[PDB]
């Protein structure tokens, strides 16, 4: 009936958007040889994909490092994080014309967390060290230290004000939070597109301690289709392909045409995803 | 709610033995309604079919339900074969009548086992209409005529246009056919030999999916994701439509509907 013909016209229209969907890769710097290993072959296989760019996280570093060995080892806009933890302004501004010197002019802006300075600041610090792209953190179903859902929203308008070049949204499995979030966002004036963060569950447990840490919601759904599957690994990942296809192709026909993808390393996964999104080799 | 059933095939390899008893141990803790082994006339014979069957019946105790086909095999030869699985505890019987290399239609082998025993009995139906066919009409009579002959559900041919199934059901009714029209469903993680099995049964593969498996020749891990994307969405939309029944082409590998059965809330 019509959940036939809805599916058969969502497959369709997403199969015609194959070449204008902008995709970006998140990484994070590995602790061991192996994940040395993992991170520098899920790179190789990702960069066939021609991302916008790709991103690597901030600890408290290799950072530059990685950063570095992939502009040079595959030419992509390599994005390094940076945060306002352990580090006073002056060293900020060192670190920044630090980038800038090395071919660095795309940053995501992050404040950082603690076991006293805001993200809004150190957008208007790299900004009034010199012109990067900026890039910060939105929370679709609120930041966990923020006041109100408003407040939590106003501030990335504040970010955004601050010379924010784009957001990147926490993960969500909760499709509608994301889509009336981003309603909420131009109601309010914040005129940057927020670009989904997506990540592939293959493992669930992490999953949800994450989910935990975040104030992100795991869908009840959700929940009950990775019931049962603590031993089975290969299953997992065919559910959890399986639930961000959908995603992503809910979100492609509602006019989303980036993504951000928590690779956490992998490739596999992503590489799937963004094969259904049209985009590939 | 939701019953499944799973259709394996006559390894020709020992490697191919492997797999299949490793695929039949995984989805037998599934406790599927029943499980099916097809015949292959110059593939393996029926003893090379009666084997897995007993096999399975066996190590797992699970209702397997052997098919049967009448060509180039007289009515007395079927009856003895018939009467020998009867006996023998094997009590359901996938009623086919086999590709032309007339003789009986699978109508007649309906009416020839009804005869020997009251066997549970299953037929083969086409939401697309059986390639040799006189017409859509002639086709559905056919199942129609088969059910009167006493089969008691049809079980289709895969198909990729879950419309042209819910379609096909809405006509079985209108024919009158009562008995359940169970999907076949055929996950794909080899497109390329979908695609043959698919030219050689007039089953149409949508223009997106053909799309989607496209570049992914030498790449089977992506093909595995898609197929499974695939084919997940197909029984969610069935499932919606009242579908309570889903018989797995596993093609003796046991990942894929496994998968899929979990996210219809089939486990172990
Ligand atoms: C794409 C992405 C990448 C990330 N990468 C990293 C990484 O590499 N390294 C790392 O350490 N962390 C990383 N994080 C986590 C992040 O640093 C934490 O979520 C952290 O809690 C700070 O959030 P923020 O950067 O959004 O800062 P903010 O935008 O400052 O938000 C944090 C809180 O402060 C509140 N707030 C802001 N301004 C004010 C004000 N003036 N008065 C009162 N309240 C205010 C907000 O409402 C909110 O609750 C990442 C998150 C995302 C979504
Ligand atoms: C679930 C399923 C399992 C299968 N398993 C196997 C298997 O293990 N082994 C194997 O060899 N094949 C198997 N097949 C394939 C099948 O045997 C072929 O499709 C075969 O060509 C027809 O078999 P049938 O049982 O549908 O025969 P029938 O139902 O007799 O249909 C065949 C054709 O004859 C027509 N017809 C019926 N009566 C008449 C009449 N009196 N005059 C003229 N035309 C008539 C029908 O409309 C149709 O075109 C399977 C198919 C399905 C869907
Ligand atoms: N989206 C988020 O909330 C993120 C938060 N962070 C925080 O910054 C710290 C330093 O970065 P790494 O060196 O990469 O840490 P890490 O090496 O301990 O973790 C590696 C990766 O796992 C994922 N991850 C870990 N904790 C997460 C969390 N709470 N939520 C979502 N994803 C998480 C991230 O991709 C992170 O890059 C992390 O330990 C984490 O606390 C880092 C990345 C994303
Ligand atoms: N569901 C169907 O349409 C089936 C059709 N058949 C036909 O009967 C013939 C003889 O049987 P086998 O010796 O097993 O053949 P085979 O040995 O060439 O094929 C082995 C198995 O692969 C699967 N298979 C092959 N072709 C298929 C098709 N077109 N559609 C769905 N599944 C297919 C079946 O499980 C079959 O038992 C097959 O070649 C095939 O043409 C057999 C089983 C099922």
């Amino acid at each position: 009936f019509f959940h036939a013909s809805q599916r058969d016209a969502l497959n369709q229209s997403l199969a015609e958007v194959q070449g204008q969907i902008n995709v970006s890769f998140e990484f994070f710097p590995p602790r061991t040889s192996e994940m040395e290993q993992t991170l520098w072959n899920s790179i190789d296989r990702l960069s066939s994909l021609k991302p916008k760019f790709v991103s690597v996280t901030y600890g408290a570093d290799r950072t530059h490092s990685i950063i570095k060995g992939i502009k040079d080892r595959t030419g992509l806009e390599a994005a390094p994080h940076l945060t306002c933890i352990d580090a006073t302004p002056d060293e900020l501004r060192t670190i920044a014309r630090d980038y800038w010197n090395n071919g660095i002019r795309h940053i995501v802006a992050l404040r950082g967390d603690l076991p006293e300075m805001y993200a809004s600041d150190l957008v208007t610090l790299l900004k009034e060290v010199a012109d990067f792209d900026i890039s910060v953190a939105a929370y679709p179903e609120v930041h966990p230290e923020a006041k109100s859902a408003q407040a939590d929203l106003l501030n990335l308008k504040r970010k955004v004000d601050a010379g924010a070049n784009r957001a990147i949204t926490q993960f969500f499995f909760d499709v509608e939070s994301y889509l009336r979030f981003r309603d909420r966002c131009v109601s309010a004036g914040i005129d940057v597109e927020i670009i989904p963060g997506i990540l592939p569950v293959s493992n669930f447990k992490q999953a949800k301690k994450f989910a935990d840490m975040t104030n992100v919601r795991i869908p009840a759904w959700m929940a009950q289709m990775f019931d049962g599957l603590d031993d089975d690994a290969e299953t997992r990942k065919l559910v959890g392909a399986n639930i961000a296809m959908d995603m992503v192709k809910i979100l492609s026909r509602e006019g989303v045409k980036d993504f951000h993808f928590y690779t956490l390393n992998r490739a596999e996964m992503s590489y799937a995803i963004c094969h259904t999104l049209g985009v590939r080799p």
